[PDB]
Parts: structure tokens; sequence; C-alpha cells
């Protein structure tokens, strides 16, 4: 594994995090690729992409994804000014993170339709430190753990909807775990 931090290898940005409960190890690999295994996992995120991200980035992704438990897996970012949280996510285990969440619509891209929802983290860490803030999330119906993912179509949808971006921050393909297990592999370019 590689030590939690954030930093570029073979020309990607990458973000590793997790809550130092143990049972999740990240690795980089050549070109776009990053692997990561978990067994009775705390809470982490991981991947590869840029920083900062766009807003008409046309982001390739494939590999393999097994989860066992609560993960994801989706293009992560941030934006500033409105500070916002957001995915799109491709793939999940067993619990679908817009589970109880508003839905602010639909849009359609690269083979599917995706389900359009906001929700709010109230006083928790950010990149700016504890702030409020919403998340926005479009969530793929058909499942899938290669493709392309045409952000701009999320970006302008979630704009029709009211669900303004600011300026990017990062921009990641991304596995998310929340106390699980799992194993995945993924090459972003």
């Amino acid at each position: 594994t590689i030590q939690p931090g954030t930093g570029y290898n073979n020309g990607y940005f990458y973000s590793y995090w997790n809550d130092g409960h143990g049972g999740v190890t990240y690795t980089n690999g050549p070109g776009g690729q990053f692997s990561v295994n978990w067994s009775n996992s705390g809470e982490f995120v991981g991947g590869k992409g840029w920083q900062p991200g766009t807003k008409n980035k046309v982001i390739n992704f494939s590999g393999s994804y097994n989860p066992n438990g609560n993960s994801y897996l989706s293009v992560y970012g941030w934006s500033r000014n409105p500070l916002i949280e957001y995915y799109i996510v491709e793939n999940f285990g067993t619990y679908n993170p817009s589970t109880g969440a508003t839905k602010l619509g639909e849009v359609t891209s690269d083979g599917s339709v995706y389900d359009i929802y906001r929700t709010q983290r109230v006083n928790q860490p950010s990149i700016i430190g504890t702030a409020t803030f919403y998340q926005y999330w479009s969530v793929r119906r058909n499942h899938r753990s290669s493709g392309s993912v045409n952000t701009a179509n999320h970006f302008n949808a979630w704009a029709q909807q009211g669900l303004t971006l600011g300026t990017m921050d990062y921009q990641i393909v991304a596995v998310n775990g929340y106390f699980s297990s799992g194993s995945a592999s993924i090459t972003v370019s």
C-alpha cells in the first residue's frame, strides 16, 4: 500500500484517504491505474484523475470492481464557491447512496439513464474544513465497471435543475468504502 495522502503518479493526480481503522490497501500502478483491496475496512476513498478537474472532461475507465458490502465506484470530485461534493456513480455494493434522497431529475448519458439527487452534509469535513455543503449525485441505472463518462452531460443537467457548481477542485475515478470488504483494479484516462 502507499501512504494516505495526495500527489501525482505517472501524470495523474491521486488521492487516498482512510479513517485509520485498518483493513484497506491502495496502490498506484502504471499510467492511470490504481488498485484497492479491503477486508473489514473502516471508511476510505482512493483513486486517480485530475487536479483541477474540468466541466467538459470525457473520463474513460476500465477494469474490475468487486465490492462485498458498502462501496461505490464513481467519478468523484469537488467544487469551490459554492463548495460542492459530487458523484457520478457507475456502480455500488449493498447501499445505493441516493436512498432517501431528494430526486432532482434524470439524465441520459453514455448508454444509461441516471437519476439525479441532492443531499446535504451538515458540519462535516470538506476540502476547506468543517462545513455545511450540498452533495450532487447522478446514479447510473445500468451498473458497470468500464466505460466513458461525459461529465458535461451531468454538469449541464445539474445546472438545468438548479444544482450549480463553482470552480472545480480535484476530479477522480474513485472507489469509496464504508466498513466493508472488496477488491478493485481500475485504469483511468
